[PDB]
């Protein structure tokens, strides 16, 4: 459980937001790319292994799942590599409702920036900082020390 | 202590890798850019104070240090921007030394990617993974948890 990621796509503004959700704690990393291909999704699994402990990848959906490059990327970073399938319902609904969160949080700063990406990270910013009372940062890093300990 | 970042410049294959390191742990984010403008050094460490708890950064030089921009950044994510003074005469040792670390392991890497911006992040997950026994990934969460706590 402290080492499994879920992988979201979403779309504004006629680009692709790559998201990927720590499942236990809620925290996530996002970035802007201009369509989400193999090697834009393997390179930001790269990112993310790089910069948290990732065990295990639930992919977003079967292209991601099957392309060559996104598997090279998890055979780099060692990371195992998994399907999407919400076997539990209740998954499809949480990733539905961090898009729309996430979706809000951008139309509410995205006057502070000319560029999406940039309303994209104030985005991931204000998410993992709010209290709900701990962040989704806070619970990550607890999760994680939790586990090392 | 478990809030302080430090800024870092360093130059392969005409261009710019721009490194934060979490001083408690060694710890490091990096990103290659084509140039060291104050707008790149405002977007990276808006990422990276979305990712981590930030609360002071070191400047890697004057020209950060000044820029309007980064500033703006820093108010942005509640970041004190100060300046990079090595006061302790080690810090230049120290962050040397890492340049010289990181170049070591792109070498290590440089031939399993095309493109320079693969192999700075094969480094990076290389470096924060490598146990020198705790990794620094262990290190800055046990910091920062144990702060939390
Ligand atoms: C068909 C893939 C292309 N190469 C093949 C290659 C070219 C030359 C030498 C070795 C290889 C090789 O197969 N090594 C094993 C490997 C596989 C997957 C992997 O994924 C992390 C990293 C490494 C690897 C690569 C992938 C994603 C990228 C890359 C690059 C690159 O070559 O640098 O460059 C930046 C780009 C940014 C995102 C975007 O622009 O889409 O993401
Ligand atoms: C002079 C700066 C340009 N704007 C001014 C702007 C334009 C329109 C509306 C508001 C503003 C405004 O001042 N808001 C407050 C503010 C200041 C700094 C800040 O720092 C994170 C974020 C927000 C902000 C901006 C900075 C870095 C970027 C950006 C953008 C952007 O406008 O989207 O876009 C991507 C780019 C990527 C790296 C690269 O390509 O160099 O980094």
């Amino acid at each position: 459980s402290p080492g499994i990621w879920q992988l979201d796509c979403t779309h504004l503004e006629g680009k692709v937001i790559l998201v990927a959700v720590h499942v236990a704690s809620g925290y996530i990393e996002a970035e802007v790319i201009p369509a989400e291909t193999g090697q834009e999704t393997a390179y930001f699994l790269l990112k993310l292994a790089g910069r948290w402990p990732v065990k295990t990848v639930h992919t977003d959906n079967g292209s991601n799942f099957t392309s060559t490059t996104v598997k090279a990327a998890c055979w780099w970073a060692g990371i195992k590599q998994e399907d999407g399938i919400p076997y539990n319902p209740q998954s499809q609904g949480v990733i539905e409702s961090m898009n729309k969160e996430l979706k809000k949080i951008i139309g509410q700063v995205r006057d502070q920036a000319e560029h999406l990406k940039t309303a994209v990270q104030m985005a991931v910013f204000i998410h993992n900082h709010k209290r709900k009372g701990y962040s989704a940062g806070e619970r990550i890093v607890d999760i994680i020390a939790t586990d090392i300990q």
